């Protein structure tokens, strides 16, 4: 009567078959789906599994070896804290590396308190000068060790996401969703956007003169934009005044893994103007420069980016991309949804891409409208996009205005930028000891249920992570603490319980080309 009958997807990359495969999996044959169709490592958070491929019936059993996918336990964040050249191995400050993790998972407490303040109040204390992460994670050990996430028979041991390819996945969905859902693919480019009188795309003409006729499009073609920007004319949220960088210099290397094994990690690797990304692969890793233009020339991140790796740069085959910071003001207009690049984008320093387009597509089965299209649905879906993207936007700025760098005119220049007025408040409560969105339920049904991590997606242990992981601390321990001596006491075997948790991790777990060599070969 009213039901959407026909949706067609512009776009034919990652976004536009993870599209067309959970859509066509959700509606079921009441729906035609048509896709019109026009790697240096990808990384993932540990929802991707469960919303998105479980959602198909894909175990990763069936889609990792069919991407060369790896394993991801954290992000490293290498040389955030000291001055000093685009290197890949971590400074001395302190007698220590500087490096600190970013592991997925959540924070136990005692006395509903999390770890973390325990941790605050023992450095505070004066009685240890142990890492944050070190001391409250059991994945740190892991990782330095480089072991699996995982046992070789399937054990589960950590919380862990995936490195991968993400044009194999792409390649791998669409096999998927044509064989197996029938969605339908349809090569070559788009000539013209039918518009109604209302406003709303009819159908989109190929160069062959095929209407793509639907009800509902789905615009997945990247940073061009070509239905929500060009044809909806919909404008774009510049805001690469908070997020200075907006290039990437980024290649495939090569990599002897049984030299020192596969890091089940991306790294993040401060630079003189920027980071650069690894993402270890079985036999290969991806790694691009982030970098702001305004503060590097072309040529010299470049020639930085190749010396860190010892690359010849004349010989050696690189992407030059130029990125589009920021969010469309509404990622749907109209009959119009834009997912991945098309809607917004932010530099992936907590590779959070395939999340936006998981979270975008599970929003938009919430939100699916009929022909009516009601306002409603797509202002709340709008909203939902707006408050996911801007939270992660200041999150990644934080990064960068914490970082006690000021060594370049880059990391100076981030202590300078406006820091908006919800991160000025969580600053000043991380340093009046108070924590910062504290998980409320137990990890199981974090990751369980995608609602529930969608409504706290950076939690308490997140912001410890990365301000304990550049040198900020609270000023003073949480003043309940002081009145709860015993709670104190008693916490401490949490911390002897990860010390316990770290040493049969490193002894007992499997490295991690063990088990990627179980996986592939
Ligand atoms: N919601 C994410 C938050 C997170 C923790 N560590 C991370 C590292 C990278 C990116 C996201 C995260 C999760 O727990 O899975």
């Amino acid at each position: 009567d009213n039901r959407i009958n026909r949706i067609v997807i512009l776009g034919g990359g990652t976004a536009g078959w993870m599209t067309a495969s959970y859509l066509a999996k959700a509606l079921g044959d009441t729906v035609t789906i048509t896709l019109l169709e026009a790697g240096v490592g990808e990384a993932t958070v540990p929802n991707l599994q469960r919303v998105f491929f479980d959602f198909l019936g894909l175990r990763e059993e069936e889609w990792m070896p069919e991407c060369n996918a790896a394993f991801k336990t954290a992000v490293k964040f290498i040389n955030w804290r000291t001055p000093g050249p685009g290197e890949a191995k971590a400074r001395t400050i302190d007698g220590r590396p500087d490096h600190f993790y970013h592991p997925f998972g959540l924070l136990p407490e005692h006395g509903q308190v999390p770890l973390s303040h325990y941790w605050a109040y023992n450095r505070a204390a004066g009685t240890t000068d142990e890492p944050f992460d070190y001391a409250c994670f059991a994945e740190t050990a892991a990782m330095d060790a480089v072991r699996a996430p995982k046992w070789l028979d399937g054990r589960p041991a950590t919380r862990y996401a995936w490195h991968f390819d993400a044009h194999l996945v792409a390649e791998f969905l669409r096999r998927h969703a044509t064989e197996r859902l029938n969605v339908e693919h349809v090569q070559g480019e788009m000539q013209q956007v039918l518009r109604d009188e209302r406003g709303f795309i009819t159908a989109l003409r190929t160069v062959e003169g095929r209407d793509l006729e639907g009800d509902l499009f789905i615009d997945c073609s990247g940073f061009r934009g070509l239905l929500i920007n060009k044809a909806m004319e919909e404008p774009f949220i510049d805001m690469n005044d908070q997020l200075l960088c907006n290039r990437a210099v980024a290649t495939a290397i090569k990599h002897d893994d049984d030299a020192h094994g596969v890091e089940p990690y991306t790294s993040a690797i401060a630079m003189r103007s920027g980071w650069s990304w690894k993402i270890p692969m079985l036999g290969r890793f991806g790694t691009g420069y982030v970098y702001s233009s305004r503060f590097a020339e072309k040529d010299e991140a470049t020639l930085d980016f190749c010396r860190m790796w010892g690359l010849d740069p004349e010989n050696t085959p690189l992407n030059q991309v130029a990125f589009r910071v920021g969010r469309n003001r509404r990622a749907w207009v109209k009959n119009c949804v834009s997912i991945g690049l098309a809607s917004c984008f932010l530099e992936p320093l907590e590779s959070t891409g395939i999340y936006f387009i998981t979270a975008a597509i599970y929003q938009l089965t919430q939100h699916f409208p009929d022909r009516t299209f009601a306002l409603a649905l797509s202002d709340a879906f709008n909203h939902e996009i707006e408050a996911m993207f801007d939270d992660t936007r200041d999150f990644i700025q934080a990064h960068f205005y914490v970082s006690p760098r000021t060594d370049t005119p880059f990391w100076k220049a981030n202590k300078d930028l406006h820091l908006p007025e919800q991160m000025r408040e969580k600053i000043a409560m991380y340093k009046a000891g108070l924590p910062i969105n504290a998980p409320v339920t137990d990890e199981s049904t974090y990751y369980g249920r995608f609602e529930a991590e969608f409504r706290n997606f950076w939690t308490n242990g997140s912001y410890y992570c990365i301000f304990a992981g550049l040198g900020l601390r609270p000023d003073n321990p949480l003043p309940m603490l002081r009145h709860r001596p015993e709670q104190v006491r008693e916490a401490q075997a949490l911390f002897a319980g990860v010390k316990d948790k770290q040493r049969e991790l490193v002894e007992t777990l499997p490295s991690n080309l063990e088990f990627l060599r179980s996986l592939h070969g």
